[PDB]
């Protein structure tokens, strides 16, 4: 069979549970693998479908990628209209949701730039491949337990060349997330998931707040357009903020490329990092 997939294991060995995104993440539910008996996370696209080709392709890049930075598939069910994506369950969901909610004394600047770290890696494996995400976000990053941070598809591409347009009509669902050059000429390219991963850094620092926060969308085009971008959240050190800006560069040829911005980093977690050499533990953001 040319649809066939030995990832595609029978829906009936799974007991579905609580929805964990029904009300504004798609028609999402939890589950358990009878056979492993693990919990799962089960993406349903039966009702609206209003992204057939975006839920179809992270099925198609999890069969291509496995790493466990990017979120890893559990199974899937493609035999039936109602197609089923089947993932790990991450306990505290999207990382935008989580920062939100989460205890800022426990999930402190030291964690928050560990998750940037882990997330530069994840996409550093992508990049590597010439594979794409084009659509980077807290909300398209998920956490679970021992503070662990995922990329996921949500969108995920092949990359191939990365030569300015590379893209499919809807090829963002994020708008304030969406380049200047993305949201002027509809282009993609490496350069404009770079925008998307500084905007990504700039979440996380805040603890899950919105970019541009309190100013019109149909006024986000226009300043994003004339070359604006967040300012250092409060909290963020100045190393942090050196990248997150470099991220929002202006021309994509004077833009940071995946190398640059993982050394970056790499020196700055490892003043963090060290969790020895600095006694009585380092950095304190409040809020």
């Amino acid at each position: 069979s040319p649809n066939y997939d030995k990832w595609e294991m029978e829906r009936t060995d799974i007991t579905m549970k609580h929805k964990l995104g029904g009300g504004q993440y798609g028609e999402v539910y939890e589950g358990v693998w009878k056979k492993y008996s693990l919990t799962v996370a089960v993406k349903t696209l039966k009702e609206d479908t209003m992204e057939v080709e975006e839920f179809l392709k992270e099925a198609a890049v999890m069969k291509e990628i496995k790493h466990p930075n990017l979120v890893q598939l559990l199974g899937v069910c493609t035999r039936e209209p109602p197609f089923y994506i089947i993932t790990e369950f991450m306990t505290y969901g999207n990382l935008l949701d989580y920062l939100r909610e989460c205890n800022r004394q426990e999930v402190n600047a030291v964690v928050l730039l560990y998750m940037a770290t882990q997330i530069s890696s994840a996409m550093e494996y992508l990049e590597k491949k010439n594979f794409i995400h084009r659509d980077l976000a807290a909300r398209n990053c998920l956490v679970g337990e021992n503070h662990l941070v995922k990329v996921a598809d949500f969108g995920l591409s092949r990359l191939m060349t990365g030569d300015t347009y590379t893209a499919h009509a809807g090829a963002k669902f994020p708008i304030k997330w969406t380049a200047p050059e993305s949201l002027a000429y509809n282009k993609f390219s490496i350069k404009s998931d770079v925008w998307a991963f500084g905007v990504l850094l700039w979440e996380i620092a805040t603890y899950g707040m919105s970019p541009y926060p309190g100013i019109d969308l149909s006024q986000v085009y226009e300043l994003l357009e004339k070359d604006y971008r967040m300012e250092r959240p409060e909290g963020c050190p100045e190393k942090v903020y050196e990248l997150m800006r470099a991220c929002w560069q202006w021309n994509p040829s004077d833009r940071p490329s995946f190398a640059e911005i993982h050394q970056a980093f790499e020196t700055m977690f490892q003043e963090s990092s060290i969790s020895d050499e600095v006694e009585k533990e380092l950095g304190k953001q409040g809020v």
